[PDB]
């Protein structure tokens, strides 16, 4: 139910313009995964109910940053503000969900659409938001359904995310990649996640969840047969993901 | 542009029996300053806003009873516990805000308009609402007008809550009693607060924001010389604070 603001078109320039300036810096800097994550925590704290949180521009504030699920996220942040700098016309909002839409392009991924047009708002939401990875299904739906208001499809396709990128036990304390292959954004973490635990690549128990829900379980499968279908449903979820509470949410 | 919901003859009387049985619990006890702190910190936490918060029965939750501004307020929750039990058909949220209503009277203040109804809700808010004791004017117009959605004339009115009660350094840091007799509800918050500091009396650093405020300061002077006209403006004040939310917020 989207519709989407009207833009300048000098406001339009400029998104090409940093989409293609996202796409070198992030490949030069080989941090895709760390802008991946910094797009969904951006987006991942909406609550429909209330109507607050989302990607609206508010990660960048200290008081956010210092959420202990945003650890190292400081880092992110400080890596793109030069090259935002280069843009004032774009909102810090529009910025970070672009950067996650370009990391995802940069490492094999599919095309994620893209719409400017969110702007920057002046209050973090209140921590604790963003999905516990001890917790099982009942929480994920919670997080991914009632507060943000996603599907069950959703959130599966969205768990795949870690296909790129690893955590690190001096942020959130858990440590390794999830594929052999993390700068590649493919279906290896649904292939992973069905073989076992192989030695040196991570499962949370929230993935594991996936594993025993009787929703969830035919995706992983699905996503871990077809890469195509991964793709596609990938892209909608990213999509939805980076405009809630945005052009009607 | 309040509409109070329909409730069940036996509620109602359990509400006049819970008004009687309040009364001389607190009394014996002593209490009413703290159930008075117990009431409004219930209620204080509205947002117009997003319509969450306020009083609806969720300060005794361990998790609200453990937001630093309620430091104290578990033993009020206590202390209030086999009464409650004795009106089973009662919420929560319509019992804690009695309470403050009874606190208020047998302490030989106003007749607190009350109209019982509220729902217990499952969520307690998000902590930080509360105000900050060492703030000023502005920080009181955010909390009670932008969050809670009161008139100016409610803040200076309310702050006359101070009338009674004390503070414990155990408890906020701040220590002592407003007044020279702090378990009689009268005006003497008010004609402390402009005579200057007397020795043993406190004064936050709040109350002195309302002596150097523009449309706070003849409120504090209206009230230090009319306490008739301060008992009306006080009474409208609670009802309205201990309605956030209710019947229409
Ligand atoms: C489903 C529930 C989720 C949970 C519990 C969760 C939890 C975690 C944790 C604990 C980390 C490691 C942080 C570190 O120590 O560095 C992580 C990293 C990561 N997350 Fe998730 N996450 C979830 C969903 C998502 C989603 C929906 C996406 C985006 C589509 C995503 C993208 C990533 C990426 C790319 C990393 C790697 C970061 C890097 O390499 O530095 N995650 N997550
Ligand atoms: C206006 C901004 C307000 C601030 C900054 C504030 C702050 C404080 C603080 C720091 C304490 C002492 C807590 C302790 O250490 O025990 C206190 C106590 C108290 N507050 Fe306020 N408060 C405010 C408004 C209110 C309102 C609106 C009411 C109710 C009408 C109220 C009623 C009381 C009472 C009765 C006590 C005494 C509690 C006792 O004796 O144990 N206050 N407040
Ligand atoms: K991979
Ligand atoms: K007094």
């Amino acid at each position: 139910g989207k519709s989407y603001p009207t833009v300048s078109a000098d406001y339009q320039k400029a998104v090409e313009k940093a989409k293609k300036k996202l796409r070198g810096f992030i490949a030069e800097k080989r941090c895709a995964p760390l802008m991946l994550r910094l797009a969904w925590h951006s987006a991942g704290t909406f609550d429909k109910g209330t109507k607050t949180g989302g990607p609206f521009g508010t990660i960048k504030h200290p008081a956010e940053l210092a959420h202990s699920a945003n650890n190292g996220l400081d880092i992110a942040v400080r890596l793109l503000e030069p090259l935002k700098a280069e843009f004032p016309i774009l909102s810090y909002a529009d910025f970070y969900q672009l950067a996650g839409v370009v990391a995802v392009e940069v490492t094999g991924g599919p095309e994620v659409p893209f719409h400017p047009g969110r702007e920057d708002k002046p209050e973090p939401p209140p921590e604790g938001r963003l999905p516990d990875a001890t917790k099982g299904s009942d929480h994920l739906r919670d997080v991914f359904g009632k507060a943000m208001g996603l599907t069950d499809q959703d959130i599966v396709a969205l768990s795949g995310g870690h296909t790129i990128g690893a955590a690190h036990k001096e942020r959130s304390g858990f440590e390794g990649p999830w594929t052999s292959n993390p700068l590649i954004f493919d279906n290896s973490y649904f292939t992973e996640l069905l073989s076992g635990e192989k030695e040196g690549l991570l499962q949370l128990p929230s993935d594991k969840a996936l594993l025993s829900d009787p929703v969830f379980r035919p995706l992983v499968d699905k996503y871990a047969a077809d890469e195509d279908a991964f793709f596609a449903d990938y892209a909608e979820a990213h999509q939805k993901l980076s405009e809630l509470g945005f052009a009607d949410a």
